């Protein structure tokens, strides 16, 4: 037996669907691809701490997320050749590994609440979104064991120690 990280997600989920359903379960993650769940309480700790870990990274990396999104934007409308690229370019800027998926989770938080806040795209374009970048989610499950697990983000809250000033040669 072992606790698949494809749990952590289901909770994440169901969050971030009430995050925005102001009032009312917002319909942009009240079905995604899942029916007869199994008896479980969906409040654990470690999918709590990434709702918190996910946006708190935002406040540093906010611009940067959606930054991301912008570039590679222009896609044919209709095809996950862009989205993967995306899932893991998304947060690019970062280092991690696994920080691809804990930005996925974290921008796409506050990207739905701005999408949906916003006079434009309204549920329509959000759930768009949600159903491929859901359908790209499952992928975290083997994606995250190659980086560690969330059994490293989810505590230490992500390394870090390292950057100095070497690279390039135009500013002294």
């Amino acid at each position: 037996m072992a606790y698949s990280t494809r749990e952590i997600l289901l909770a994440l989920c169901i969050r971030d669907s009430r995050v925005h359903g102001n009032g009312t379960l917002h319909p942009v993650l009240e079905l995604a691809a899942r029916e007869t769940p199994l008896r479980l309480s969906p409040e654990d700790t470690v999918v709590l701490r990434y709702h918190v870990l996910l946006e708190e990274i935002i406040e540093r990396n906010s611009e940067t997320f959606t930054e991301t999104w912008n570039r590679f934007i222009t896609h044919t409308e209709h095809v996950d050749l862009d989205f993967n690229s995306v899932f893991l370019e998304i947060f690019h800027r970062g280092d991690p590994s696994l920080g691809r998926a804990l930005a996925w989770m974290a921008w796409c938080m506050h990207a739905c609440r701005t999408l949906c806040c916003n006079q434009s795209t309204p549920y329509y374009v959000v759930d768009l979104s949600v159903r491929g970048m859901l359908e790209a989610s499952e992928g975290l499950d083997g994606w995250i064991h190659q980086q560690g697990g969330w059994s490293t983000l989810i505590e230490d809250n992500i390394p870090g120690d390292d950057d100095d000033l070497e690279h390039h040669h135009h500013h002294h």
